[PDB]
């Protein structure tokens, strides 16, 4: 499905006002009609960033699905997808138990193989039973089926 587009799609119409506008605004000494990290970084200090030059080469050519450094009307609402939300906000041990008790589609306090399947399914693409059943297994501190809040802790902590 769509990674970056699902995290604008949401975006408040004061965020899309804002941002195809200012690219607007920002790409008037542009030349292709985009603004590469050159141009979108006077658009960064001006909407609500403090990323760096150093940094700034590398968070397009990892969004960039061309790697250049160059960032459109969709690089752009790209670039704040990343920057926003998904592997950016905080993520510790609270992460992992939520994750638990969002994940237990069973909902019965802890969770088992069928389960765990899907959890996976929502973060991996389409894997076997066979894959997923050693996952399973080493992510057992006892090796009961089950698994609660203490044993998923390991699991995640460390298994392969
Ligand atoms: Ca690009
Ligand atoms: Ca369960
Ligand atoms: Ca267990």
């Amino acid at each position: 499905a769509d990674i970056y587009k699902a995290a604008v799609e949401q975006l408040t119409e004061e965020q899309k006002n804002e941002f195809k506008a200012a690219f607007d605004i920002f790409v008037l000494g542009a030349e292709d009609g985009s603004i590469s990290t050159k141009e979108l970084g006077k658009v960064m200090r001006m909407l609500g960033q403090n990323p760096t030059p150093e940094e700034l080469q590398e968070m397009i050519d990892e969004v960039d699905e061309d790697g250049s450094g160059t960032v459109d009307f969709d690089e752009f609402l790209v670039m704040m997808v990343r920057s926003m939300k998904d592997d950016s906000k905080g993520k510790t041990e609270e992460e992992l138990s939520d994750l638990f008790r969002m994940f237990d589609k069973n909902a019965d306090g802890y969770i088992d193989l069928e389960e765990l399947k899907i959890m996976l399914q929502a973060t991996g693409e389409t894997i076997t039973e066979d894959d997923i059943e050693e996952l399973m297994k080493d992510g057992d501190k006892n090796n009961d089926g089950r698994i609660d809040y203490d044993e998923f802790l390991e699991f995640m902590k460390g298994v392969e």
